[PDB]
């Protein structure tokens, strides 16, 4: 089984080389590239050459591809597109680029766990233990740290303080692992018209083999009619196939 890193990036903040000569983007790239067979970087077409510049050192025999965006129609669309650019059978490690993770061994452990659950046919999410209850995040209810009772993305500040006292609540990391095929099957079930829109958008995809790297982008036309929606709203609030793995690695956002 092939394993793909889907590096979600789409002068933005994650490109600034502030963290000891290095950027969040190249840190996020480097951390997952070691665990994976191919990377697919999804970013805005404006920043392609910025992105490609920052990982010029890091491509050591690595098979790296890009999906360039004219418009950004949020994570549900970026993920569904990436899955459609994949073999049904291969496994997807979906990782936002604006992440700081310092304990790399605790990261690597959680990944190998998530992979195992993904082969069982699950959509794997990652929990981070709440300290400061802010309402911009997704909330995973998990009493036992593995089964999720429900997903509530962006609750009211009443609910965020109520689930503070309750215990067994984690911040959704925004990272994800799943097989491409089961992801697309779950999307068919729960957001059928979002899968539909991505399926026809994918039809008008074209490649740019110049720039040396093989690139793919979609026309502004194709992406226009797409509903702007999050994976958390589209799928994670409705999927019956969700497990969690704890991230104890000094995760920052």
């Amino acid at each position: 089984l092939k394993i793909k890193n889907i590096l979600l990036s789409g002068y933005p903040k994650q490109f600034l080389k502030l963290f000891d000569h290095k950027s969040l983007f190249e840190l996020s790239f480097k951390r997952n590239a070691s665990l994976v067979d191919e990377t697919l970087i999804v970013c805005n077409e404006k920043h392609y050459f910025l992105a490609l510049e920052e990982i010029k050192n890091e491509i050591k025999n690595k098979s790296v591809g890009f999906l360039l965006e004219s418009l950004s129609k949020n994570t549900a669309n970026a993920i569904a597109l990436s899955a459609l650019m994949s073999d049904k059978e291969d496994l997807l490690i979906v990782t936002p680029s604006d992440h700081l993770i310092k304990d790399l061994q605790a990261y690597e452990n959680a990944i190998k766990k998530a992979i195992d659950l993904a082969q069982k046919g699950f959509l794997v999410t990652f929990g981070v233990s709440i300290d400061k209850p802010n309402t911009e995040f997704g909330y995973i209810e998990s009493p036992n740290g593995l089964d999720v009772k429900r997903f509530i993305e962006k609750p009211s500040l009443d609910k965020a303080i109520e689930f503070q006292k309750s215990g067994g609540f984690y911040f959704n990391s925004g990272m994800f692992v799943f097989q491409a095929g089961v992801f697309l099957d779950e999307l068919k079930k729960h957001a059928p018209t979002i899968l539909k829109g991505c399926e026809r958008a994918f039809e008008s995809l074209e490649n740019a083999y110049f720039f040396e790297k093989k690139i793919a982008r979609l026309s502004e036309k194709s992406m226009q009619d797409l509903e702007d929606m999050s994976i958390d709203i589209a799928l994670m609030q409705q999927s019956h196939k969700i497990k969690m793995v704890e991230l104890n690695a000094k995760w920052s956002d």
